[PDB]
């Protein structure tokens, strides 16, 4: 048994390798403890280790481990799930969706991170708690897909009003810039949510289709745990990305595109 | 008179010239009152720009003529950047209004680049579900010595006692470290500081990734968000520096589009 391990600033993704039959595997970090526990007691061949917690993990295990930067184990391991997967892109930015966003230019050869930002993940279990209290990531996402963004962004075409506006009017202007037009109108938690989804996603998104203008790329490829169980931050990435002219991909198991790749780095 | 006004989604920006140039700040929710005082008037020459520039040519009873924002927020910009002894080959500008846009500037004309949900529009919004405040300098006020430690996750709290392979100083999550900390009392001013880091840093990571496509180290900061706003100015700018980039700010900046318009 062969184990890449990423283990990130809110999830540890563990790939187990035997006989090319995979095994995917997601902990808390905040139980980096019993991840130790675990491995401990397995009989591994290699261990592969990346991401921020991976000092935790190697400090604390029995066996030696090999430690890889994260931004070229996410490469590498996304080139081979797009590969199994049969996209075969020439280049491509990814953008990894984490407890914060880190974007890459990928030329067909070797990735480059040409920026980053702190509207992840993070921000919407940070930001969700304070407007809803809610700390469990489950309920916190199902909530927010049952959310309403009308009373809360303002778009272009509100700015604007009867006056053809100088680009499209369905954009957002501002994030929660309709919430003072609307004081008598309620802000529950699920609007509130969605909204919260909603920024990060545009974000994400608006900086992704930067730099890929910037490196001259049509594809962007999105990855991160921040996807799984939110159809809404999907959506918002895929629907905007498309109106600015790029084609999204999403990615089987792309949140284990590091713990794949550490496992496959020499 | 000559009147150009800049008519947002927020703001109404006037200026007057006679001669001696003057300027005006009205709520854009007041727009009748704007409307009832250019009624009034004996006016030679009426410009107009902004998402509400229809709504007061519509109501007034004489004719305007109507230009773009980009173009007279170029326009405008140019010449304050002048009148301020500036000498700038070329620059992006950003524009932190309700919302955010995004210029190149060549020397010779504009080009928008890039745009944004998160400006001053999100700082009021957003600052008023997490503190009830409705009151804009109230708001930004409360903000000021806000603590941020207690809800911002940084790269070195994920990396721990490992080397990051970026800088353990730069913001990893805005607000990620908030469930790490579910026994802290999150205060206002707390909290409202995180708001404007976050939209202060999402600016800023625009405007120095254009900056960088277009080849230009220079970055100039305008719009009424930077109005009774210190700390965002702070994030702003001390992030530009960091970056590489040489941040500007511009008396009367907000006023832009509507000294452009004049001279459109
Ligand atoms: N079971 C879960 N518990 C908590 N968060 C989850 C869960 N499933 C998905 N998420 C979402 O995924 C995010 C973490 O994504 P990911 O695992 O890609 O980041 P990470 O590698 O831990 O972070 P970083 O790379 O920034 O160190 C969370 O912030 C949350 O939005
Ligand atoms: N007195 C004030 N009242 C309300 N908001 C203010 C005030 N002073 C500064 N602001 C800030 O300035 C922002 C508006 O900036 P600005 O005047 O540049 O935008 P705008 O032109 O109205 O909007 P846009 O160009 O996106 O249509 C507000 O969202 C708020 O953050
Ligand atoms: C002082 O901070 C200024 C704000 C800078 C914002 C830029 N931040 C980043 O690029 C880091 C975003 N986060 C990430 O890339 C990931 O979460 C890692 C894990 C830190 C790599
Ligand atoms: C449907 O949502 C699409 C995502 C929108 C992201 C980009 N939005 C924008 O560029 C508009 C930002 N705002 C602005 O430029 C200004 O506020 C104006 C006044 C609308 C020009
Ligand atoms: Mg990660
Ligand atoms: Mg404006």
């Amino acid at each position: 048994m062969k184990v890449g391990i990423d283990a990130g600033g809110t999830l540890i993704k563990i790939v187990q390798e035997q006989d090319n039959q995979r095994t995917f595997k997601t902990e808390l970090t905040k139980n980096i403890d019993q991840v130790v526990e675990w491995l401990n007691q397995q009989q591994i061949e290699k261990l592969c280790l990346t991401g921020g917690n991976a000092g935790v993990i190697a400090e604390n295990i029995n066996i030696p481990a090999q430690i890889f930067v994260e931004f070229d184990a996410a490469s590498q391991g996304l080139g081979i799930l797009l590969k199994e997967q049969g996209h075969d892109l020439a280049d491509y930015i990814f953008a990894n969706v984490g407890t914060g966003t880190s974007l890459h230019y990928f030329d067909g050869q070797s990735q480059r991170r040409v920026g980053g930002i702190g509207t992840g993940g993070g921000m919407i279990q940070g930001l969700g708690y304070l407007l809803s209290q809610i700390t469990d990531y489950k309920q916190l996402t199902d909530m927010a897909q049952h959310g309403d963004r009308n009373t809360i962004d303002l778009k272009v075409r509100h700015i604007y009003k009867d006056t053809e506006p100088p680009i499209p009017g369905d954009l957002t202007a501002a994030n929660f810039g309709h919430v003072l037009h609307h004081l008598d109108a309620d802000f529950t938690p699920s609007n509130k949510l969605a909204a919260v989804i909603g920024v990060v996603g545009e974000v994400v998104t608006t900086m992704a289709i930067t730099v890929a203008r910037e490196f001259k790329t049509e594809n962007i490829v999105y990855i991160g745990s921040s996807f799984h169980n939110n159809a809404l931050l999907r959506k918002v990435v895929e629907d905007y990305t498309v109106l600015r002219g790029c084609k999204p991909y999403y990615v089987e198991n792309g949140a284990f595109s590091g713990a794949i790749g550490a496992l496959y780095l020499e």
